[PDB]
């Protein structure tokens, strides 16, 4: 069932989550301290009136990562309550492990997507090695202890993105989602290979797609409804997996491109380094245009655009922060297809 | 490649057909006669004025089969004229061939759909032979030369279907369709094996109906819902095909279960041995509905009923009598639909 070896908890975590651990079930600490002996770690030892002391280790790998042992001492079964809240701090996405390989690139086409990606704010890259068969680049996050690998093998022209699933490969993958065919996007989206979508007949898509968009399908650049249609053969096709967000990019991106072309064609173009924050505010969970800018605009206009950067801004910051069933996402799905709609109907 | 071997020419049509099209290219006939010797058939020795003597030998071989020789004589280059005439009256749906097993079917589940193809004009059944472990039907069709092959194994309760994609198996099949999981639909639809309509995510197509079928998605039946993202979920992962048409069967038996269940109400069941021929008539190339039965109804409800039967009924002699682009199938599809949530709405 579940294991507690060689788990990625956050080192200078441990100690105080424990100790508020016991203060919330109002249990007593008989110590807490490095632990005896060659190996590095921990050592907690707490119990409750009317058990036994609980002693639970937690060992320190070479790795950086942690290994907890509840089943020693003379109460596993309260040890197990601390494990158990030491390892429901760690993100699932964090058991995952990501080791892929796309077809077709060069440095020229690569070097782009990190410098989109370092554009965010948590997020940085650098150069880790070249040689001339292979030139690796490092993705760091600066909040969470993430970095992934982005090895680009130019002889080949093939790409090898490798580490765990979280902010560094989602920004990375968003970035580098608008560059990709139909069997890339779905590698990057479902983190499988062998994957099927390009099986998916793609005019019956478009017949999907025509249905659910009516009036806009004629305005959609073709940027925009290929990535659509790839969106929909990506979510047609997907496997069962534990969380289908990811299969929400395709229209984010789009979403992105829709509304920062029809601000600009209102006088609000977007620059590089402020962004869409100059042109919003946010009163509780809302994003409204500034009411200098808004002046300018009329009142189906304002809300047309303020629920759009509204959305693209919340699910993107969900998704690339690691939130901070196919229904679910099927319904932000329609969402968003309704969005791009009004966008494009207004 | 081109072979004119083993062809399924109607045999007591060629001389005639032969005929005419001498006729019809100012052609002169040397002789058209029986083939000499122990071998059946018929030898056509024609020409033109300013070259060479045409020799065609058409053979009628053992199974039913001819077989075109026009590489005798001094004209290769007239013959295959001919050849490729007679060639051309063969519907290209006679070359393929269909050997297919579908799982878990018994002897009353069978013979109800093998004796209602029968109730077809053109379309009769009989037990071909019978013994403890199988029993083997044949369905011949009095029209067109066709022979498909029934054959039920009892104790591993399997069915196969034997032969080719025309009359009898577009009936057979269509009777056959009501009753079918996700892939043996797909197998009887698009006539292959290892189809891949089980990977399409059902959620998202269920989906793709709801957003089509707008209010009349909540009071569609459960039965009339499943029968319809089957057949979406074949469509979007059907292969690549010469004919897609049916691909229609899904839709059209429903719109037969939807219009037989709504006529059922307002007292107009539909019995066997009449049907729709004792409620509307056949007016220029549509179908309205009879004077006294339309003058209980409301003025809605009559056209919603004549609308829905014309498309049934002539979309089903259409596909019965193979009277021939994925866009086209989807284009029906769409009229289907509305019509679905038509009689759902009115
Ligand atoms: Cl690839
Ligand atoms: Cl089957």
């Amino acid at each position: 069932i579940r294991s507690y070896k060689n788990l990625n908890l956050v080192r200078a975590n441990i100690e105080t989550e424990s100790r508020q651990f016991i203060e919330n079930k109002n249990y007593s600490i008989q110590s807490i301290g490095p632990m005896p002996g060659s190996r590095a770690g921990l050592r907690v030892v707490f119990t409750r009136p009317g058990v036994n002391l609980a002693t639970v280790d937690i060992f320190y790998n070479g790795d950086g990562s942690t290994t907890i042992q509840y089943l020693t001492g003379a109460n596993r079964s309260l040890g197990q309550e601390l494990a158990d809240h030491l390892f429901e701090t760690i993100n699932p996405a964090e058991f995952e492990q990501v080791n892929m390989v796309l077809q077709g690139f060069v440095e020229t086409s690569v070097l782009p997507v990190l410098e989109l990606s370092a554009d965010e704010s948590h997020i940085e890259f650098r150069e880790h090695s070249r040689n001339a068969h292979t030139v690796v680049w490092k993705i760091i996050s600066t909040s969470y202890q993430d970095e992934l690998t982005v090895s680009l093998h130019i002889t080949t022209g093939k790409l090898q993105i490798q580490g765990r699933p979280l902010s560094c490969y989602r920004v990375f993958t968003f970035n580098l989602a608008a560059l990709l065919d139909l069997q890339g996007l779905e590698k990057v989206l479902i983190r499988q290979e062998d994957g099927k979508a390009n099986i998916v007949q793609q005019e019956v898509a478009r017949t999907y797609l025509q249905t659910v968009m009516a009036d806009a399908y004629p305005h959609l650049h073709v940027t925009a409804e290929k990535l659509l249609v790839s969106g929909l053969c990506v979510k047609l096709a997907a496997p069962d997996l534990p969380d289908y967000c990811m299969l929400l990019y395709p229209e984010l991106r789009t979403i992105e491109g829709v509304l920062k072309s029809k601000m600009s064609g209102l006088g609000m173009p977007v620059q590089q380094p402020a962004g869409f924050g100059t042109y919003f505010d946010k009163p509780a969970a809302h994003y409204i245009l500034k009411p200098q800018f808004a002046a300018t605009l009329r009142p189906e206009q304002i809300n047309i655009i303020s629920t759009a950067y509204t959305f693209f801004n919340v699910e993107r910051h969900s998704l690339f922060h690691m939130e901070t069933d196919m229904a679910r996402l099927m319904g932000k799905a329609t969402r968003a297809w309704g969005i791009i709609k009004d966008l494009y109907i207004v």
